[PDB]
């Protein structure tokens, strides 16, 4: 790595780990389409296992980007349409509040107030049906955005139905494999457990708990190497051989709604570059990120814009992640940590680094 990248990365990350008391962390900077790695501390404190380029971290909601791209791919294959009613793929969803709710609304959190979390009691398949049948929207479709696992997780579940494949089989066959993300998992296999870092919450070692729609909304675990490949693939979809995947990536990066200075794609969120740092830094704080906000439709949607700061934060009880990239600049960053620390601190560090590199 050029001394310049090494310099900004270490001068930015070192203080971060110290002030946030982060046990372990891995960072990847993609500069001119080439990846450079950095690792710090521990993946498992007790057994003194250091973080390495093979350490698996829980991505949390960064998993939503994979779900968005998998849905985009399904659209490109002509298996589903974002214009399709939710009921077309789940006829059992007969309650009338579901009438004007399309796959687009589910994918972009604009269905009308679906909750950030699926209740813990909802476990079985019929459990899930009852939950959505009983849900009472607080707003009409397409008027308010409320970041929700129950919205995009359902989008992910329905989107793979015409394929005949299970969500994880679809994700493996159509996204991970074609992209060579060979150490990216929804269920980590026994043989790879040795690379699975522990997350830390108040000194306690923890891992994400299973839950309804978890694979779709926050269940991916991955390495800093696989994540840098994910960033490269999203920075340059044109150089992806599988046609429907290249398209799916562009569809996930298209602008569907605008809220403040942000635009909602499928999983990914974007802003026009150059961007005002405080706009992305303050916007990443949950007081704003998780708040209900009115949206303006982009009719029709704007196709992926090269000059964008495309990003997504992610967290589990024990991990904190962040991905951001500027296509026009062939520049990107991945930050994986085994401690959930505040989003603003993550975006500011990413900003400090990327602004320095170009
Ligand atoms: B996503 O990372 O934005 C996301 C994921 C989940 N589900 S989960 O099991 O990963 C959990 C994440 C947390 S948390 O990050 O402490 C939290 C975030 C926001 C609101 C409450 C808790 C707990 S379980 C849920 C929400 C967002």
């Amino acid at each position: 790595a050029p001394q310049q990248i090494n310099d900004i990365v270490h001068r930015t990350i070192t203080p971060l780990i110290e002030q946030q008391k982060i046990p372990g962390m891995a960072v990847a900077v993609i500069y001119q389409g080439k990846p450079y790695y950095f690792t710090w501390g521990y993946a498992d404190i007790a057994k003194k296992q250091p973080v390495t380029q093979q350490t698996l971290f829980e991505l949390g909601s960064v998993s939503k980007t994979f779900t968005g791209v998998l849905g985009g791919d399904a659209i490109a294959r002509g298996e589903i349409k974002l214009s399709d009613p939710t009921t077309k793929y789940w006829p059992e969803l007969t309650a009338k509040q579901w009438n004007g709710i399309t796959l687009l609304h589910l994918a972009t959190y604009t269905a009308g107030g679906l909750p950030l979390q699926v209740p813990d009691e909802v476990k079985s398949s019929s459990d899930l049906l009852r939950f959505y049948q009983n849900w009472q929207p607080a707003w009409a479709p397409g008027t308010q955005r409320l970041y929700a696992n129950s919205s995009i997780g359902l989008f992910g579940a329905l989107a793979v139905k015409p394929s005949g494949l299970s969500f994880e089989q679809a994700m493996q066959t159509r996204v991970f494999q074609p992209l060579k993300l060979n150490h990216t998992w929804i269920n980590v296999p026994p043989a790879e457990e040795k690379n699975y870092a522990w997350g830390y919450r108040e000194g306690k070692a923890v891992h994400v708990s299973p839950g309804a729609l978890d694979a779709e909304a926050y269940g991916v675990k991955s390495t800093i190497e696989d994540m840098a490949r994910w960033v490269q693939s999203n920075l340059k979809p044109l150089d992806i051989n599988e046609k429907t995947l290249q398209q799916g990536i562009q569809l996930a990066q298209s602008r569907y709604w605008q809220t403040g200075d942000m635009y909602q794609g499928l999983g990914w969120e974007m802003l026009d570059w150059p961007v005002n740092p405080d706009s992305i830094i303050n916007g990443s704080d949950n007081k704003i990120a998780l708040a209900a906000r009115p949206v303006k439709a982009i009719t029709p949607p704007t196709p992926a814009v090269r000059a964008s700061w495309v990003h997504k934060t992610g967290a589990t009880g024990g991990f904190g992640s962040y991905v951001a990239f500027i296509p026009e600049k062939e520049l990107g960053i991945v930050m994986l940590a085994n401690k959930n620390y505040p989003n603003p601190a993550r975006v500011d560090a990413a900003w400090q680094i990327l602004n320095a590199l170009q």
